[PDB]
RNA sequence: GGCUGUCGUCAGCUCGUGUUGUGAAAUGUUGGGUUAAGUCCCGCAACGAGCGCAACCCUUAUCCUUUGUUGCCAGCGGUCC
């Protein structure tokens, strides 16, 4: 991935100096106007070393789960995983989506059966008042569980945009040994993720970049 | 044992799995709104479920169909009215 490209995106940008996390000292060039700057020279080799790892999982038809619920990087997230044939989460992660599979699995069945009882027309020939609680009931399920609806079991790797914001998923993923690939940032803990990609996690330009790239490689890897 | 009063027809009382705590425990069941109501909605390390709440039951208020004696008399005709 082009080291010039990122100057363009804004990846070098971090967070205000005061909100920094001192575990990210390694991945810092310095500060300008009391605002931190990611040493991109550390980003790019780290990043390419996570693309590679992602390839060889995507090789064996494992499932890259993508998570990103920021009211920036949601439509960004959906686009990418769909542009790959994988799974995604872009509205609140709901605690135990991984550790409590048994149960959360048993709320997918419902969403399946509410999809049927919609196209099949049952959500029409009924109480009319009961096309409220038989639709809102679906609408929400397909806002939350939708992304992972046909996922049948636990992922083979989470790919996570913001570590800070999505700390619950990462802990759950550590809980299950599921390897994690995060876009950590100057203000975030390095310490829970396995393939740390430094750089900005809060920009429409920056996110699409890493997504596009991880999208490219899982498709370039889902072939051989 | 069975049956019954009572707080109280008050809106509460809990469980599975997950998570937190060395542990009793906690979370859910808190928060913003709303409601007669843990009523409903939005949020949220919770995700769900159950007993309650409400609804299904009887009665009362209006209308329609069918049936018309031992009940009824609007229009007719008669009358010991
Ligand atoms: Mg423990
Ligand atoms: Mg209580
Ligand atoms: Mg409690
Ligand atoms: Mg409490
Ligand atoms: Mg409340
Ligand atoms: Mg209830």
């Amino acid at each position: 991935v082009s080291m010039r490209d990122m100057l363009k995106a804004g990846v070098h940008f971090g967070h205000q100096t005061r909100y920094w996390n001192p575990k990210m000292k390694p991945f810092i060039f310095g500060a300008r106007n009391k605002v931190h700057i990611i040493n991109l020279e550390k980003t790019v080799p780290m990043f390419n070393e996570a693309l590679a790892e992602l390839n060889k999982i995507a090789s064996r038809k494992g499932k890259i789960l993508f998570v990103g619920t920021k009211r920036a990087a949601s439509e960004a997230v959906k686009d990418a995983a769909l542009s790959c044939d994988q799974f995604f989460v872009n509205h609140r992660w709901l605690g135990g989506m991984l550790t409590n599979w048994k149960t959360v699995r048993q709320s997918i069945k419902r969403l399946k059966d509410l999809e049927t009882q919609s196209q099949d027309g049952t959500f029409e020939k009924l109480t009319k008042k009961e096309a409220l609680m038989r639709t809102r009931e679906l609408e929400k399920l397909e806002n939350s569980l939708g992304g992972i609806k046909d996922m049948g079991g636990l992922p083979d790797a989470l790919f996570v945009i913001d570590a800070d914001h999505e700390h619950i998923a990462i802990k759950e993923a550590n809980n299950l040994g599921i390897p994690v690939f995060a876009i950590v940032d100057t203000n975030s803990d390095p310490d829970g993720v396995d393939f740390v990609i430094p750089g900005n996690d809060d920009a429409i330009r920056a996110v699409t970049l890493y997504l596009g790239a991880v999208a490219a490689t899982v498709r370039e890897g889902r072939s051989q």
